[PDB]
């Protein structure tokens, strides 16, 4: 099930399902007919079963939980738009988009290569260099208040060191990435595995969950990253291209990366195209595909977008790194020096093409302090690319039915 525009039916519905219950749920004011019951949800829940690899621990068809500010979470107002980005098929052609070009930018314009990570969208508001506001996505328009949680830096600051030749503007909203270092997202993973929570599945569904506490205590311990990839409304500033937007985005003192190259034209983006996703593993945290925008500014609001993405940018995306599956028996498997290797056979899974259901453990305390049991719901990752390895359960499915492991 090597899924090609059913990714494609799925994004846009299940990220056009969290609208409605950002809306529904978090402001008492809900836009469309139905609730409690939908529509889409439906359509969704029934895709993600047949085509069943869609499915993703943070998918709002096998979620609910809210929640309202403790500070955990209530509603702001993004300054600016706010909005998603157009994909380009994992694989091939594109093109289409850099010919879509044509139209009106005359092909002489300039393409701006950045690498499109996985983590929680979180826009922050620097009014005349004060923090003020940082909330999440929420629907666009407005988000959820998160900003004594991600004022707990240290990525992030509280003031934009000034001076020498980028003035801070009156106000400044930016726009980034929240995520967790592989590494240390597992080095946490374990760390506590219950006292309170348990362990969580993914960095994508970790960084969501330490963002959000209620207690901003929680998560000034926690690290956290902080990625800056794009601009929303702006006061005394704006550039000409976005980089220009970059170079000031450090005089001030913001998280950018990468890994950004720049890009005279589509030849040179295949170029890192095929680069990242033979590459893309071999990174500090997980990259979902690269995402690719028109470097000058002028064109970009010359070409324009709708309330959907901007037309001035694609998202190109490698195939899908995770999955999650069921862990019906860590077996075993035996070589040659001193230890024996506890192999956690599974039920079959597509992920990145290949279909797998091999995935390893590698000793007992690498086991056990992952929070795996047999009998568990688990998620996978093709992290080599090789071999395919286990971040955590996912504990919501109960059950109960199913317990620890053994083995002499």
């Amino acid at each position: 099930q090597t899924a090609p525009e059913v990714l494609r039916q799925w994004q846009a519905l299940a990220e056009e399902v969290r609208e409605h219950q950002f809306r529904y749920y978090v402001r008492d004011a809900p836009i469309i007919s139905d609730a409690e019951f939908d529509e889409l949800l439906r359509r969704l829940e029934a895709l993600e079963e047949q085509h069943p690899e869609l499915r993703t621990p943070d998918s709002p068809t096998q979620l609910v939980g809210g929640a309202g500010f403790a500070t955990d979470f209530e509603p702001v107002d993004h300054l600016e738009r706010m909005l998603s980005l157009d994909n380009a098929f994992t694989a091939d052609e594109l093109a289409a988009w850099a010919g879509r070009i044509h139209a009106e930018v005359g092909d002489a314009a300039h393409y701006l290569c950045e690498l499109k990570i996985d983590g929680v969208a979180l826009s922050l508001v620097y009014r005349e260099g004060r923090l003020t506001r940082a909330s999440t996505r929420g629907d666009g328009r407005t988000g959820e208040d998160v900003t004594l949680n991600a004022r707990t830096i240290a990525d992030v600051p509280e003031r934009l060191t000034p001076g020498d030749d980028y003035p801070v503007p009156e106000v400044l909203e930016v726009r980034g990435e929240v995520f967790f270092r592989l590494d240390d997202f597992q080095a946490l993973n374990a760390s506590l595995v219950e006292e309170g929570k348990a362990p969580f599945a993914n960095p994508r569904n970790s960084a969501a969950g330490s963002l959000r506490q209620k207690d901003p205590a929680v998560t000034a311990r926690r690290r956290l990253r902080m990625i800056c990839h794009g601009l929303g409304h702006v006061e005394g500033f704006r550039p000409a291209t976005l980089h220009q937007a970059y170079l000031a985005l450090r005089a001030w003192g913001l998280p950018v990366s990468e890994h950004t190259t720049l890009a005279t034209d589509l030849a040179g983006v295949r170029e890192r195209i095929d680069y990242w996703g033979e590459h893309r593993h071999e990174v500090d945290h997980e990259i979902d595909g690269v995402v690719v925008k028109v470097d000058e500014v002028a064109l970009q609001r010359r070409l324009g977008s709708t309330s959907r993405a901007p037309r001035w940018a694609i998202a190109y995306k490698y195939p899908p790194e995770e999955a999650q599956t069921k862990l019906l028996d860590i077996r075993v498997n035996v070589g040659r020096t001193g230890r024996i290797t506890p192999f956690a056979f599974m039920t079959p899974v597509k992920v990145a093409g290949s279909t797998v259901g091999q995935a390893t453990l590698h000793n007992a305390s690498e086991i056990k302090r992952k929070g795996v049991l047999i009998g568990d719901t688990v998620v996978i990752r093709k992290a080599g690319d090789v071999i395919p390895e286990v971040l955590g359960p996912v504990v919501e499915l109960r059950d109960g039915s199913e317990r620890e492991f053994i083995m002499p």
